[PDB]
């Protein structure tokens, strides 16, 4: 029995980027990139009034002039020179033509006359003002992007800006997911004969999987059985996924396979995890036949330690191997809303729900914490809105109403219900 | 020119939640429930063994007895009777025996003689022990789900508990997004002519949309002509979209025909903000001929304001109308790594990257924030790798490194990058 800090260092160092694959621009979206992107021309690629108003020689000052030209994108103006005692009309990303220096905002203008156009610029304006230069937002071959960066919206943006509508980037995992059982039936069983429950951790984890943008491959519900489990087995193995997900089969019955058929085909690394709840937790690493590297999870039969373990040990290998440079999650600290009772032999991934206060109970801002009530391994209701796991020490104490613990995030920060 | 928080407040008194459907169990992930939902039976079903062992009558003690049943699932064991004197095998979540009252974990316990089975049971256990009587993780017609309640893998998890496999819920906004000018090109121009750059906006807002989990109608580019804009928006409006997005053509050029075009055919109820950036914003809702409600959103041109503003009004607009409950962002408290000037008049959304440290740099541990750099309303290397918007307050003040700000997080907590 490892400690789980020892068990993330093994299933970390095992864990091997992907190979980077060509991918179109919206289908990077969320992905790592796995090259630099580079600026092919500058932005502006001309200089650009930053104002709707108009175009002028700064040094010419307030005054009446006439309009000798209006540029708003491509040609406009091209070959029209404004000289001293002229202006040229310009909206808000059109040209500066040649010869004007600054721009005068249209609030700061009058037209005059009926019918040739003629403006009063009514501010003496500084050289340089409201223009973008070429290139004053991004220069030609300037890095916009890097290696390693997780593609988001901004960074889209950035690569149309860029023109570049193929990535090279480090693609998703695939994950095989499988439940075990001679008592389980399907979700869709109505009337439960003797002895069955619905599979319900199947389902769970294909969410999972989904919430970690993987593609899955759904194996279904194996038995009880050494020779069929060992098929679906090599059938996954072979089949192309880069991770196997099973649960349950990995306790001390005389019907568990998992854990001796995983270190027939591979290596397992560890089957047995000190933490409450997550004990059973089988880890291995797989050759497929020529050839590649597939990780398995066997994860623990009960619903609540085996998305706790799906939470801990998996999302960070599904990163790991995404080409996320930083897969661990993010850590914060917190005060207890009501006592918490630690376990006096394992520390415990404690259920909770979190949110930030203006005034946590200190009188300074911060998360506070609520458990989701009874931790029973076997009770799937103590996961419900859980957004967090608070690590409790294994001391036994009761850690009162106030105290600070440490709590993994594991559900979208950005979607947190505010207080 | 209104205050954001007034802006705020008009849109959501304008968003309606949209009518709900009816999906299948993977389609309602990520959603918002629409009903409650019940367990039909008990869970679990049976009363079920905690563990790998033997079911004893517990007054029996320690001794040696002989096993007259084996129980892992369904009818195993049915129609014996676990008498004093006797035991039956059990694996965890086998259903107990007639006659037995707990369980002894197999590690205490010892098989004894050769070929008949016999076991020694070596403790004295307590009635009750490692048995999950029926209903004890949840209860025949509990309430597992409610109203209002998102979808995650753990509720996908006590759907499929309780063999929910379609599902009553609110379904996500579908999102019409075009760009407007006759600079722009699309982003698979190679050489850029004179007065053109690269449509960046669409595909931003494209994958910003797709972030946030709804359809997108993909309008393009559309070109500063009235009449050709008025046609675009009318087909959007009569395709059947909720929500209408398009970038440029608010500020105040003289071919700036957003505004004017959503005036005749809706009601504008703003279309200026107090805020840097993102001052033209226009906001619309229109009626459909029949017959339903279209909001329009007129974004800012400039990349940055267009994002900003995204992730300000339209993030929450769309979660309002998904059926979210708490639809706005997740506010914090944090300290500035270094001194950010704020603006004299109007109140900034300055970008920056933030992270959660153990010491904030005041001896407690708390969010930091970096500011992006040069914050002009034209450079989208400022929208990179933010995931906060620091509210500054329209002071003209040099915030100091050190001082607290409150910040609006724009991008998945779970997915931020440790210290
Ligand atoms: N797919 C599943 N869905 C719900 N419960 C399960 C599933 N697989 C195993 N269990 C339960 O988890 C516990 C441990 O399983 P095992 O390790 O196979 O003994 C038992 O109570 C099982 O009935
Ligand atoms: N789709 C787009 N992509 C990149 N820049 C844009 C886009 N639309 C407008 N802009 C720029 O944003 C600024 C304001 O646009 P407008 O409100 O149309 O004057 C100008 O500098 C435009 O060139
Ligand atoms: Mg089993
Ligand atoms: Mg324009």
């Amino acid at each position: 029995m490892i400690p789980t800090e020892e068990a993330l260092r093994i299933v970390f160092g095992v864990s091997k980027r992907l190979p980077p694959v060509i991918v179109s621009l919206y289908e990077a979206l969320g992905k790592v990139l796995a090259e630099d992107i580079r600026a092919p021309d500058p932005l502006p690629p001309y200089p650009a009034s930053v104002k709707d108003g108009y175009a002028v020689v700064a040094s010419d000052g307030p005054g009446e002039y006439p309009v000798i030209t209006e540029s708003r994108a491509g040609n406009d103006g091209l070959g029209v020179t404004v000289t001293p005692g002229t202006v040229a009309y310009v909206t808000t990303g059109g040209p500066i033509p040649d010869g004007a220096d600054a721009v005068v905002q249209v609030e700061d203008t009058k037209v005059i006359g009926d019918v040739s156009k003629r403006v009063k610029i009514l501010i003496q304006t500084k050289k340089g003002t409201d223009i973008r230069r070429v290139g004053c937002d991004i220069e030609k071959d300037a890095t916009v992007l890097t290696t390693g960066e997780r593609i988001g919206a901004s960074e889209i943006g950035l690569l149309a800006t860029a023109g570049v509508t193929m990535v090279k980037v480090y693609p998703m995992p695939i994950v095989a997911i499988l439940s075990t059982g001679d008592e389980l039936v399907e979700p869709t069983a109505g009337t439960l004969g003797r002895g069955q429950i619905r599979d319900s951790n199947r389902a769970m984890l294909v969410a999972a999987v989904m919430q970690q943008q993987c593609k899955v491959v759904d194996l279904g519900i194996v038995r009880d059985d050494r020779k069929e489990l060992e098929k679906v087995l090599d059938e996954a193995v072979s089949s192309g996924v880069d991770i196997i997900l099973t649960s349950g089969g990995v306790s001390m019955g005389d019907r568990d396979f998992v854990k001796p058929l995983l270190e027939e085909k591979g290596k397992v690394y560890f089957s047995k995890v000190l933490m409450k709840p997550g004990k059973p937790l089988t880890f291995a690493e797989i050759r497929a036949k020529p050839g590649k590297t597939v990780l398995a999870f066997g994860l623990p039969g009960n619903p609540v330690s085996c998305l706790v373990c799906f939470n801990i040990f998996v999302v960070p290998t599904i990163r790991q191997l995404a080409g996320w440079t930083s897969p661990h999650p993010l850590r914060v600290r917190l005060r207890l809303q009501e006592p918490i009772k630690s376990d006096p032999i394992r520390p415990e991934f404690h259920r909770a729900i979190i949110k930030w206060k203006d005034n946590d109970g200190s009188g300074t801002p911060g998360f506070v914490a609520e458990s989701t009530g009874h931790q029973m391994s076997s009770r799937l209701l103590s996961m419900r809105s859980a957004n967090a796991l608070l690590e409790l020490p294994a001391t036994g104490n009761v850690l009162s109403a106030g105290s600070s613990v440490s709590a993994i995030i594991v559900s979208d920060i950005s979607a947190f219900s505010i207080d």
